[PDB]
């Protein structure tokens, strides 16, 4: 019926109403450090941040979405691979039922208790909707999360999820800094691939950090108290929201450090 994260509408059935689900620039894959070629040529991160407006934040059904005013050049996402200026549209996590799973990409086959996603627009575009249509339309950077100390700046988006419990729900989530998401370093592999869910448009730049932010278990607890199902509906725990790896097929990744 409609896709989703179950036995009968798992991934492995994706294929079936979106077709591009055995595409040749699908996303997740498995980042083999020892195959990414080193790229001088490819210019560091820049992310312009001061002035993110966030606006909302809502469960859709599989995730949960903080959105931001992408009206203007507020937050933005240039250099690296990237030609032009992405604006900031949303952020939202991949995570698991337990520690050993969860991240959508994979570092040597080695998967992270759960995977930020900042996902972008190109400007050029005018708009996320025509962005989506055009191979260079997106830029997403993806934050492995591994479990350890928490991170006090994913403190306040962790107290609100009691208020967004079910598919649907949204509270307003103003005022948020999404610069208390980073790592210290920038350093990334890149590759061009798809969104990782339905539609999986093959429309992504991808922009994946080395290095991981760590988080308690207790703030990973929280994300799988979630629901996936509506309210008055039978409880299913929003948890394994997560795509396995897709063959590389015509790709290379590219390190921006050695
Ligand atoms: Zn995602
Ligand atoms: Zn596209």
């Amino acid at each position: 019926h409609h896709w989703g994260y179950g036995k009968h509408n798992g991934p492995e059935h994706w294929h079936k109403d979106f077709p591009i689900a055995k595409g040749e620039r699908q996303s997740p894959v498995d980042i083999d450090t020892h195959t990414a070629k080193y790229d001088p040529s490819l210019k560091p991160l820049s992310v312009s941040y001061d002035q993110a407006t966030s606006l909302r934040i809502l469960n859709n059904g599989h995730a949960f979405n903080v959105e931001f005013d992408d009206s203007q050049d507020k937050a933005v996402l240039k250099g690296g691979p990237l030609d032009g200026t992405y604006r900031l549209i949303q952020f939202h996590f991949h995570w698991g039922s337990l520690d050993g799973q969860g991240s959508q990409h994979t570092v040597d086959k080695k998967k992270y208790a759960a995977e930020l996603h900042l996902v972008h627009w190109n400007t050029k575009y005018g708009d996320f909707g025509k962005a989506v249509q055009q191979p260079d339309g997106l830029a997403v950077l993806g934050i492995f999360l591994k479990v350890g100390s928490a991170k006090p700046g994913l403190q306040k988006v962790v107290d609100v999820l009691d208020s967004i419990k079910t598919k649907g729900k949204s509270a307003d989530f103003t005022n948020f800094d999404p610069r208390g998401l980073l790592p210290e370093s920038l350093d990334y592999w890149t590759y061009p691939g798809s969104l990782t869910t339905p539609p999986l448009l093959e429309c992504v730049t991808w922009i994946v950090l080395k290095e991981p932010i760590s988080v308690s278990s207790e703030q990973v607890l929280k994300f799988r108290k979630l629901n996936f199902n509506g309210e008055g509906e039978p409880e299913e725990l929003m948890v394994d929201n997560w795509r396995p790896a897709q063959p590389l097929k015509n790709r290379q990744i590219k390190a921006s450090f050695k």
